[PDB]
């Protein structure tokens, strides 16, 4: 029974062809030389040139049919191509993470014998979403579409869009509420939707059932059918003009050239050594506003993801996360594709920008997830709706550890101290203007700030970590969504970390509920915790808060002429909107990630969207920076001297200005106040070690260590080493007084029947 | 194109002419004769006793594949076989409620073009369970298969199973935990599962790890599909031996012989008139472990279910529900199938059982459902998974109804006060002693009590309103399926309700967590309100509480030899197992309803299944019946005198007799009291008419009312009148103070694209 691909082998057969020549030969299916790109290159770039174009084209166009702003204004999709094996050739732009992501669902129905059954036939379409075989979340849905010629499987179109709603819990769709897959929403494995290019009546009604935003799901469907197609149609173009002789050395060569690309870029980039570095985000499910069914899930904890960067002669290098925790009863976790997909992105924008964007560069990396850490779960009934929390928090390090060799090296214009997390995640449900359910996911967390340069400041409202190309959307554009109005739109000032360069600030928006009915409202983002750090100096961004007011008195307040707050919350420690309304109910705390909350026609909510960290000692940044930041409104006055050491005086004109000789005084005293205020780290270590022996810190710093100690025996051994710790200091997660369900006993995907998974990373 | 039904119509048109013969001629396909009944019975009756023989066989055959012995030993399955236009010839016993379910899944196909796509072909097969199509709840899931002869459609057969659970937020079938459809577990929407008789992959991978009990459900699908497929090729070998031309006849012949029998029987069990009755039950999500994440689901409330019975001289019968309540944030919602199906399952009990069970009744009854009540809501984000909360207590008011016209008319052996409440439903998750995934839910609340007849006494822990053939199952067999051993199985003392005639005891089940880990248990009944009451007399049956205890230090006073509990709860005011626990934390309220709670091995946890209501005057009682019911532990001593009136002594032997002299002039003495402690009615509802004014009731009491009020203006017009109200007087729901979400604002299921929905009641 010949095998559907161009060779006659089956798609397993040729895959594991193709596994076993890289795998002998250390390059991509064995090719020790590049054919086309050394005997034809003119041929080889046409193909490449053309290709691309058409897959940047397909996106661009076919973003005009989604109702949703994500997908229409922002470009939250991405599609991409690939060879037989599900092998990326060339992307467009956008959520690029997917890259990886639909590659291994690809992967998944090869290694199943899809094939078999349900099969592979031409003008077929499969839709996923599901996060156990690797996908970041459910509500980023998969359209893949086999692509034949001459009779033969030649390879794969995906198209992700971002939905605004997957029919979770909550209502959004970074969605607090559930705490297990059950609930996390509508989950796809690999689903033939359609065939002789039409989809299937009986998934058209259950699917657009299990969600709010109909509307909006339908016409995201086609925007990916449509992109699909166009690709689909643009490859039987290019190979019906150029041949399939070419055009098959070519799906293949593209792959080897990426790996080839990011070892040249190391070598001429990097330094080899160790880089070792470390992220943190907070989970505070113990608060009484997070309110969930599972009592064994309302705990504090913190996501611990430690790296070993190795950076070798030859050019390849090692991401060892040993040390890390575990999988949570919460929405935040992620998978080893996620991971891996999210560090390949990063070296998309600043390692290979100049180089092929493929799976070239992930068969160019070495990756160790140990299994059961959040980002290799051991667990089927884990959760991922919103899998950024983590996985945006752990990514970051790796900007600061990279960045130390751009820097020794001297590529001073290539460092960055790291992503913003990229968060408040604006979200809620009910009817809307339109009068129809429906739910809401602001994307303006699109446009963070970003990390400081040892060259210059960051950006601020420009970018996230899973998409380079900020756009934080058109207020006009936004309102036609959402039940909600602006009151505001500002730059957050002190946010962006503070530094010799200062990070990127984020923004904030203030938002009244207008003319929405049996409505609630979420926040979602970080709180006790900041995730970024800075670098040599530098320190981290601002961490999140909320804001909430219910029983505003609003209408009677526009209406009589009153004061109405107006704008950002500039200075939170001392707001000026609370004292405007008297009669509300005012939720102001650290508190960032809330369930469900009634809100009603005049109530407000503020959406934060948080800075980047920042470069250098602070009482190294030029003056005059400082002095325009206050009158730019980046940073408040207050903090000009208290930080940096800078003295202003405002001007007849009301702007600041920089006191030259009292700057230069005050950095001077600061100076000896930090000789007066530290101590040796040897002083400062034996009471730290006091503390630990003493098993003094919160349930959440105890759990983290208990349950990373379990994980990453290498990790507790040094820990035990540094503190120099004896064997009778012991620290059981069970002592620790907080639930432990799931810290001993787990079921994995894999012990389901007919179940084959793929393995991408070390484990 | 030609359409796949015999005559070479479409399915559609199919149909709808029939619909139109029954509509214009009031006979079922208009059918006013019965051509093979009456021209050659001998073959009518030979392929009816072969065809009904069949799928009796078949269900019992099929039920022991499975693992779960909720099919495997309580036979909670059913089979149906369907003509083309999706109405039933014939039914195996069982939870034939589906009978209806699967008709009206047939039938959304045929509305919605299924036929063009995604095609009913020969050998396919069909998976569903979808409530807003009128399922009762997610776990109750169909194999719908159609059957073809000579290249056309012929009819269908259906199979149910009742699956352990569906991955909602709550672990078990009967869950809490979630509030709307988003949560409520794994939705199907008549998907095409299988073709050539084959089973699709991805629809097995991605199915198989949306659940918890993988390999049970696995295996109910292996148990649906071979009884489907044993009927399928019964009805082939049927046809093949009496030929295509009688099997069409009898295929709708069938149905009308079923109207004409329900007719038939009630001009000759009943009365006609008018008969008024309602039923109540209670869900206090005020409390505080009932944990859902959404605020506006927090309030107690009372379901309100009146109904007008109006039986007239030509026998035909109509049910209005004009006044109910609303449909509410839980999952006791339900669908007009769901609900009318289930006043057919009851009429199979009483009126029909020696008539043909098929939809040929449903023909001949008259519904009348205002939309928007909880039996015919009109908003699709519904919750469905523990229908029966409500549905059971609403169909026990028409036994009592309908029982007045059996008793006038002198039918007393058919007399019966109403079904239990069916419930406690013992459910919970984690992992179980074979150390994999698991969720639980016993179906001992299959055999609850039933109620009191004119006649006798009702049966104790014997039956369920949707399936009269109790069981209550093997303690050796449910403890190979849960992770809990027995410590008692009792009879449940004076649950049964009292009167001349007690109705059925309910029984009791005490386990002790056994070879759990990471283990959650959690309840769901009936508390605050019993749902039937007694009749011409009669008290209702006992109501819910809860016990857990947890902590018990069981392992060491089990070691210690030292009192442990052992047995029922005989006296849960003087219980003795709460002294014998002096360490542990006893839960012991009415909160009948919780969501999970982490358990471990050595807790406890009471499994009580309800009793029926009782039959007259409780004093008529013959004594020696209540001295009977004393020893025999139906009845607590206490109550022989205070309830009956019967002076019981205990005898040399210890067991209690009959003190004749004593127990005459107690009921002497009950009688005087019973003048002097009541008042004219009057004069109670000039009292009661003040509170009304006065607004003097629980916020469920006044929810209760409103929310009927706006569904029932035929019900506020009547509550007004009888209580002399003035036009001043005026209950809004909004100044209630508990959450109204959902009160004005609803989208229904048929305002989404393409959806056609079948219409089965008046609305
Ligand atoms: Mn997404
Ligand atoms: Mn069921």
């Amino acid at each position: 029974t010949r095998g559907i691909v161009r060779g006659g082998e089956t798609l397993k057969e040729h895959r594991d062809r193709l596994m076993a020549a890289t795998k002998a030969t250390g390059r991509y299916a064995g090719l020790k030389t590049l054919e086309l790109r050394e005997r034809e290159p003119i041929l080889y770039n046409k193909l490449f040139s053309r290709l691309r174009a058409g897959v940047v084209d397909a996106r661009e166009t076919a973003k005009k049919i989604a109702a949703s702003p994500i997908v229409e204004q922002e470009g939250e999709l991405c599609f991409t191509l690939y060879n037989a094996a599900g092998d990326s050739l060339l992307t467009s732009t956008g959520i690029i993470i997917h890259v990886g992501t639909m590659g291994a669902a690809i992967k998944y129905m090869i290694e199943n014998n899809w094939e078999a059954n349900p099969g592979v036939h031409d003008k077929d379409i499969f839709c996923n979403n599901d996060s156990l075989i690797g996908n970041v979340h459910p509500c980023d849905i998969h359209t893949i579409v086999p692509i034949f010629w001459e009779g033969e499987l030649i390879g794969w179109v995906g198209g992700v869009t971002h939905v605004i709603d997957t029919g979770a819990v909550g209502p959004g769709s970074m969605a607090t509420g559930q705490v297990q897959r059950f609930g996390d929403g509508y989950s796809i494995t690999c689903r033939k939707v359609g065939a002789n290019d039409t989809l299937f009546r009986d998934w058209l009604h259950e699917s657009q059932r299990m969600v709010r935003t109909t509307r909006y799901w339908m016409l995201d469907e086609r925007t990916r059918i449509a992109g699909c197609h166009m690709i689909r149609k643009l490859v039987e173009e290019v190979v019906a003009e150029e041949g399939i002789e070419a055009y098959w050395k070519f799906a293949y060569e593209a792959v080897e050239h990426g790996r080839l690309g990011l070892q040249a870029r190391i070598k001429a980039m990097t330094i080899p050594g160790t880089y070792r570095q470390v992220g943190f985000v907070d989970v505070p499910y113990a608060h009484e506003d997070v309110r969930v069914p599972s009592d064994f899930a309302k705990l504090d904890t913190i996501m611990h993801a430690p790296c070993e960067m190795t950076i070798r002669r030859d050019g390849t290098w090692r991401l060892d996360f040993e040390g890390s925790s575990r999988w949570g009863w919460h929405t935040y976790n992620a998978h080893q594709v996620s991971f891996t997909s999210g560090i390949w992105v990063m070296m998309t924008q600043t390692l290979i920008p100049s180089e092929m964007i493929n799976d070239g560069a992930a068969y160019g990396t070495e990756f160790r997830l140990p299994k059961g850490t959040w980002m290799n779960p051991d667990d089927r009934r884990v959760a991922f709706s919103y899998s950024w929390h983590f996985l945006v928090s752990a990514w970051t390090a790796l900007w600061r550890g990279l960045s130390r060799s751009y820097f020794g090296r001297g590529y001073l214009e290539e460092v960055n101290a790291g992503n913003a997390n990229t968060s408040n995640w604006l979200q809620g449900g009910g009817f809307n203007q339109y009068d129809e359910i429906h739910a809401v996911n602001s994307f303006e967390c699109a446009a963070n700030g970003t990390g400081a340069t040892a060259v210059q400041d960051g950006l601020s409202h420009a970018a996230a970590i899973w998409n380079p190309e900020g756009d934080m959307g058109d207020m006009e554009i936004w309102e036609l969504a959402e039940p909600l109005v602006y009151l505001g739109r500002q730059i957050k000032a002190s946010s962006g970390g503070s530094g010799k360069y200062r990070g990127g600030c984020g923004f904030e928006s203030l938002r009244m509920v207008w003319n929405a009915k049996d409505w609630t409202m979420f926040f979602m983002g970080n709180g006790h915790i900041s995730s970024d750090w800075g670098l040599m100096g530098g320190y981290p961004a601002a961490s999140g808060y909320r804001f909430a007011a219910h029983k505003t008195n609003l209408k009677e307040l526009i209406a009589s002429g009153a004061e109405i707050p107006l704008g950002g919350d500039t200075d939170p420690e001392n707001p000026t909107w609370d004292a405007m309304l008297p009669d509300a109910q005012i939720k102001r705390d650290k508190q960032a990630i809330t369930t469900e909350e009634m809100f009603s026609d005049y109530d407000l909510y503020l959406n934060y969207m948080r800075g980047g960290p920042g470069f250098g000692d602070p009482l190294d940044r030029e003056p005059q920076a400082v002095a325009d930041d206050i009158n730019g409104g980046y940073v408040l006055e207050r903090f000009a001297g208290e930080v940096y050491g800078v003295v202003v005086r405002k001007g007849a004109d009301g702007q600041y200005g920089v006191d030259e000789a009292g700057t230069a005084a005050a950095r001077a005293q600061i100076r000896k106040d930090r000789l007066a205020k530290s101590v040796p780290v040897s002083e400062w270590m034996k009471g730290e070690r006091e503390k630990i022996l003493a098993k003094d810190a919160g349930t959440q710093v105890r759990q983290m260590f208990a349950a990373s100690f379990k994980l990453g025996p290498r990790f507790e051994k040094d820990f035990r080493t540094f503190w120099s710790l004896p064997d009778s200091w012991t620290l059981p997660e069970e002592e620790i007084g907080v639930p432990t369900y799931g810290s001993r006993y787990s079921m994995d995907i894999s012990e389901l029947p007919d179940v084959h998974t793929v393995q991408f990373v070390e484990e």
